[PDB]
């Protein structure tokens, strides 16, 4: 009880791993939100009946959606955090690390429930894709590149995107991408507001 499921990391990252500044999204891709909010959220309509998705975030990525999209609707929220005093949400878990996160879903989201998961998902932020990164059960990175050289302070753990990682990542056929994410998405650059951006799905052998 504990990895069963596979983990898929969900970013949007700029050319050079930026991922993040001031503990803030330093850019407006009303588009690239709605990308993540449909990939989140995504379950096969046979499925769509007792079948929820879940999403994994650090205590700070969790503080940088707005009261207004919190928690995410229709995907299970789970907030990492060791420095759990008390968190504050009606059925917003808070497990102390990835793990724990892990088997708090598979412990309270079994066969006894009328209430199962399809995909988890790491959506950030820097610690938490760290970590999502050396965990035996990520294979799968859904990121999106922004082509501008935007100054972030925080950046992304492993430059899986590099020669050095070339033999482990491997971005899929603009196909596979489609067929997962069940639904068909822009091929080629989408330009929204000064950003030049594109979708790609990257895969590791476990
Ligand atoms: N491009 C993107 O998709 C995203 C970018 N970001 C950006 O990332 C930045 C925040 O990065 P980061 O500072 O790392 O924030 P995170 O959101 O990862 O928050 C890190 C905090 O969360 C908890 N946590 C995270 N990983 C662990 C772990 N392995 N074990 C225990 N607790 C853990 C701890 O909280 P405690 O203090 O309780 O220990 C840690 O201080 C901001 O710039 C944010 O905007 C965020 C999300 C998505
Ligand atoms: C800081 N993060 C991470 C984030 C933003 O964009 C991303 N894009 C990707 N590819 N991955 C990510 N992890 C993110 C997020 C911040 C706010 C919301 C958020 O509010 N989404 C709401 C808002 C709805 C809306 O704005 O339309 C939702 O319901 O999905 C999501 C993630």
């Amino acid at each position: 009880m504990n990895q069963q499921k596979s983990l898929t990391l969900i970013v949007a990252l700029t050319t050079s791993y930026g991922i993040g500044r001031s503990n803030s999204l330093p850019w407006k891709l009303k588009k690239e939100i709605s990308y993540f909010k449909r990939v989140t959220s995504f379950v096969p309509t046979f499925d769509s009946f007792e079948s929820m998705n879940v999403v994994l975030m650090g205590r700070k990525t969790w503080e940088s959606i707005p009261l207004q999209f919190r928690p995410l609707k229709g995907r299970i929220n789970v907030v990492i955090t060791r420095n759990e005093s008390l968190d504050l949400g009606n059925g917003i878990h808070s497990a102390k690390s990835l793990d724990h996160a892990l088997e708090l879903l598979y412990r309270t989201y079994g066969s006894e429930s009328s209430v199962q998961i399809n995909r988890i998902f790491v959506i950030g932020g820097a610690q938490l894709y760290k970590a999502a990164m050396d965990h035996p059960k990520l294979d799968r990175i859904m990121a999106t590149i922004i082509y501008k050289d935007i100054h972030c302070d925080v950046f992304f753990p492993l430059k899986f995107r590099d020669k050095e990682w070339s033999s482990v990542w491997k971005k899929e056929k603009h196909s596979d991408l489609e067929s997962w994410v069940g639904t068909k998405v822009p091929h080629g650059k989408i330009n929204e507001d000064g950003f030049d951006y594109e979708f790609e799905m990257w895969t590791r052998d476990l």
